[PDB]
C-alpha cells in the first residue's frame, strides 16, 4: 500500500494557519466541556487514535485516509466519547471545506497541543479522504489493564521503541478518564489542561494503591485524588522504561523535544511525501500573534 501526500489545491501555509487560529479560537471560546477542562485533550487523543490504526507490515490504518468520518471506525467501543471532538471540529470543517478529513483530525491535535502550552509540533499537509472500504478493522488500538511487555510489543506496531512510548505516554497527564467511556475514572494530576512532564512526577512521587472501580476494573489510586492505568503504571514497573521516566521528571525540555518528535512521526506514519512537496509548517499560537 503506497500512500502519497497531495496538497491540497493552491494551498500554502497561510490557509493552514487559518484553520489553525480557528481551532484555537473555539478552544478558548468552548472552555466549559468537561467540567472546565475544555476540548484540548479530547483533540489530542482524537488524532492518537485516527494514527494508531497504523500497521507498519501491509500499510494499512493510519492518518491518510480520515476514514474516522466512517461508522466502522467512528463506533469502534475504543473510540467512545471521542464523538465530542469530531462534533467540536465538523464546524470548522464547514467553515474550510477545502481541507481533508486527516488533515483537519491531525492539525487539530497539534493545535491543542500547543494552544495548552506543549511545545511547537512540525505538522505536513497533503492527507487525501479515502472510501469507506479502506477503514481499518476495529481492534487495532491498545487494551489497559495490561502490563509492560503488552505496551512495547503493540508500540512496535507503530513501529516506537522504548525512548518513543515513553515521550508518547505523558500524554496521559491531559484530560481525564470518563467511566461510561472506558471503564476506568480520574484524572491523573492538578493541571490536566495545561501540557507539562507532570504524569511523570506523579508516576514517581505519589503512593499508589491498587483499587477496584465502579466498572470493576482495577486501577492505580493515590491520595491525592490521582489515578493511573494498568498501563501506565507498567512504566515503573519495567526497568528499561522507568530510567526514562526518570529522565523525563529530570528534564522538562528535553520531555517537550521527544514528544515533538514521536507525536509527528505518529501523525506521519504510513504518508509518502514527494521531495517536491513544502517542509513542515511551524504554526504560530494565538498568543505569539497576540489573538
Ligand atoms: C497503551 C497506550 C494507551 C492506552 C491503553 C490508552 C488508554 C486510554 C484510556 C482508557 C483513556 C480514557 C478514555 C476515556 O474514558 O475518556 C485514555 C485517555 C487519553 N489518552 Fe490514552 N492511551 C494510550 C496511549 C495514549 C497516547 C500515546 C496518547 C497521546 C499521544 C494518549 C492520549 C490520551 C489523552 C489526551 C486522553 C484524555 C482524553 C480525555 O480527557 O477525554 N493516549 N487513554
Amino acid at each position: 500500500l503506497v500512500h502519497v501526500a497531495s496538497v491540497e489545491k493552491g494551498r500554502s501555509y497561510e490557509d493552514f494557519q487559518k484553520v489553525y487560529n480557528a481551532i484555537a479560537l473555539k478552544l478558548r471560546e468552548d472552555d466549559e466541556y468537561d467540567n472546565y477542562i475544555g476540548y484540548g485533550p479530547v483533540l489530542v487523543r482524537l488524532a492518537w487514535h485516527i494514527s494508531g490504526t497504523w500497521d507498519k507490515h501491509d500499510n494499512t490504518g493510519g492518518s491518510y485516509g480520515g476514514t474516522y468520518r466512517f461508522k466502522k471506525e467512528f463506533n469502534d467501543p475504543s473510540n467512545a466519547g471521542l464523538q465530542n471532538g469530531f462534533k467540536f471540529l465538523e464546524p470548522i470543517h464547514k467553515e474550510f471545506p477545502w481541507i481533508s478529513s486527516g488533515d483537519l483530525f491531525s492539525l487539530g491535535g497539534v493545535t491543542a497541543v500547543q494552544e495548552m502550552q506543549g511545545p511547537k509540533i512540525p505538522w505536513r499537509c497533503g492527507r487525501v479522504d479515502t472510501p469507506e472500504d479502506t477503514t481499518p478493522d476495529n481492534g487495532r488500538l491498545p487494551d489497559a489493564d495490561k502490563d509492560a511487555g503488552y505496551v512495547r510489543t503493540f508500540f512496535q506496531r507503530l513501529n516506537m521503541n522504548d525512548r518513543e512510548v515513553v515521550a508518547l505516554m505523558g500524554a496521559h497527564a491531559l484530560g481525564k478518564t470518563h467511566l461510561k467511556n472506558s471503564g476506568y475514572e480520574g484524572p491523573g494530576g492538578a493541571a490536566n489542561n495545561v501540557f507539562t512532564n507532570e504524569f511523570y512526577l506523579n508516576l514517581l512521587n505519589e503512593d499508589w494503591k491498587l483499587e477496584k472501580n465502579d466498572a470493576n476494573n482495577e486501577q492505580w489510586d493515590s491520595k491525592s485524588g490521582y489515578m493511573m492505568l494498568p498501563t501506565d503504571y507498567s512504566l515503573i514497573q519495567d526497568p528499561k522504561y522507568l530510567s526514562i521516566v526518570k529522565e523525563y521528571a529530570n528534564d522538562q525540555d528535553k520531555f517537550f523535544k521527544d514528544f515533538s518528535k514521536a507525536f509527528e512521526k505518529l501523525l506521519e506514519d504510513g504518508i509518502t511525501f514527494p521531495k517536491d512537496a513544502p517542509s513542515p509548517f511551524i504554526f504560530k499560537t494565538l498568543e505569539e500573534q497576540g489573538l
